C-alpha cells in the first residue's frame, strides 16, 4: 500500500470528509486523525494511490474559508 | 487495522529512519515507521496505545538530540477503518 500525511486542514475537519475526498484515488484502508482535526494519516490499498492524490490535492485549497492543503508522501522503512 | 500513530515533528535535519527507530524502541515494540522526507518528520505506530502514550509523554517538546531543540511527537486518534 501507500501512506499520506494531509496537513492544513480547517479545524474540526471529519473523517468522513478526508474519506470522500481522497476515495477519489484509490481504496482507503484507514484514516487516523490528528487534534484538532487539522491533519490526518491516510493509508492507502495501492503503492499508486498516494502518489496520484497528492498530484490532484497538495496545495489546493479543497475546503471554502481556509487556503491550501498540503500533502507528503510517507515513505516506508 | 488499528494500532496507535504517532506524528513525530522538528527531527534533527537528516534524521534516519534507522535512528527514529532507536529511540522510539525505548517504550515498545515499533510496528513501522515512516519518513516524511525531504520534511524533518516522521509517523512511529506501535500496536498497543498504551505503549505510544507513554513513548508521547517521554518525548514530547523534549530536547532528545544533541544540539537541537524539542521533538514534537502528538498521538493521533484510534483510526477509522473502511476494510
Amino acid at each position: 500500500g501507500s501512506m499520506l500525511y494531509v496537513s492544513n486542514l480547517p479545524v474540526g475537519t471529519s473523517s468522513s470528509a478526508i474519506h470522500a475526498l481522497f476515495s477519489a484515488y484509490g481504496n482507503v484502508k484507514d484514516i487516523w486523525m490528528l487534534s484538532p482535526d487539522n491533519s490526518a494519516i491516510v493509508s492507502y490499498e495501492s503503492l499508486s494511490s498516494a502518489i496520484v492524490a497528492r498530484d490532484a490535492l497538495h496545495n489546493r485549497p479543497v475546503f471554502e474559508n481556509h487556503g491550501p492543503v498540503q500533502v507528503m508522501l510517507a515513505k516506508p522503512s
